[PDB]
């Protein structure tokens, strides 16, 4: 039966990778022809028992970004804010720093001219520090011509956002985004009641980690979210039609691509690729040098809509764990895989080409 066909396809995908990455625990979540298929593995919590299922809670890194880049499409449709505005229009205390000349867009999509993978060790989780360091910041080359992938950078992004609608990021999050998007089980702050269900993650020697508090880290790489509601997540990027309409401009305003890298065209969060593509390439367009190294960008000469024959995806990791999402608009397909261990993106890639490619 097509059950029975669908559990080997995943179970041959997940199972070698898990034991050559000694993942304690995975979750699996597919979206397929409209309907969804969990598939769940190991142990969230391997001291205790715990096993995984599809409401265990999970760390997602960066794919946190991609809440940022809904948030931000929420202002743009309420007109509080454009993707050209300089960045200081809506910080005062960023008026006369170099954020007079740069956009959000170029904060969004991590052009604004060399801001750092991290804030410094310098730059602690508090409101003055932060500021501080940004009304000092001088960029390293033009904004707008070099892609750094930058926490502060699209941090800054989220954090203006919610300035522009005039209340705190996380706030914003908890009270507006995640009810309009249906996700009761996705999180910044983990209530103290759904605790039980948040996995451990696991670094060198099986060290427990869960992230602790940064700099913006909201904005960057802070939530915590269930396979099952990522990939409600996942369905509502797939029909944003389906959701009130200031929700669905919201989301379509991630699927708009500014310029390529490669095979990769940068929208709000999400990053493109034309489908079919080989592995290797969309491994190489989620590498190490991607994540590190400035690349010179190729500009559009319009926002491209990101939709169709291509791939949308994010990778996201912290300390002790390691996600991906990837779906494909023309197929409507959806695949969320979360892990407890921050495992290599080439390997969770890995994962994603053959069930993506087994149910094509
Ligand atoms: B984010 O998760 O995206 C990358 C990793 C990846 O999976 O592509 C990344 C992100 C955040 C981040 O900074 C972090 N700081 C903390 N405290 N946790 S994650 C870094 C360094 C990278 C590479």
């Amino acid at each position: 039966a097509p059950a029975d066909r669908l559990k080997a396809l995943v179970d041959a995908a997940v199972q070698p990778v898990m034991k050559a990455n000694d993942i304690p625990g995975l979750a699996v979540a597919i979206s397929l022809k409209g309907e969804p298929h969990y598939f769940s593995y190991g142990l969230a919590s391997k001291e205790d028992g715990r096993r995984v299922t599809p409401e265990t809670l999970f760390e997602i890194g960066s794919v946190s970004k991609t809440f940022t880049a809904t948030l931000a499409g929420y202002a743009l449709t309420q007109d509080k804010m454009r993707l050209d505005d300089r960045a200081s229009q809506h910080w005062p205390a960023l008026q006369g720093s170099r954020f007079d000349g740069i956009s959000l867009l170029d904060l969004a999509t991590y052009t604004a001219g060399g801001l750092p993978l991290q804030f410094p060790d310098s730059v602690q989780k508090d409101q003055a520090q932060i500021r501080d360091y940004y009304r000092q910041w001088q960029p390293t080359y033009a904004p707008g011509s070099q892609r750094l992938y930058s926490n502060p950078s699209i941090g800054l992004f989220g954090y203006l956002a919610a300035r522009s609608l005039g209340q705190p990021f996380e706030r914003l999050m908890e009270q507006q985004v995640f009810p309009a998007l249906g996700l009761e089980q996705t999180h910044l702050d983990v209530p103290e009641a759904a605790l039980a269900q948040y996995a451990q993650g696991y670094g060198k020697d099986d060290r427990p980690l869960r992230v602790g508090p940064g700099p913006l880290d909201a904005e960057g790489y802070g939530v915590k979210t269930s396979a099952a509601d990522l990939l409600r997540f996942v369905d509502a990027n797939l029909h944003p039609e389906r959701l009130d309409r200031p929700w669905a401009q919201a989301l379509d305003a991630t699927h708009r691509g500014y310029y390529k890298v490669g095979d990769m065209t940068q929208g709000l969060g999400w990053e493109a690729y034309d489908w079919p593509i080989s592995l290797k390439r969309l491994q190489a367009g989620n590498s190490t040098p991607m994540a590190l190294q400035p690349h010179r960008i190729a500009r559009l000469p319009a926002p491209q809509a990101l939709e169709g024959q291509r791939l949308l995806n994010k990778t996201g990791s912290t300390n002790g764990f390691g996600a991906y999402v990837a779906f494909v608009p023309g197929r409507d397909l959806g695949l969320v895989i979360l892990a407890n261990r921050n495992y290599p993106n080439a390997e969770r890639v890995k994962i994603a080409y053959a069930i993506l490619s087994g149910l094509e």
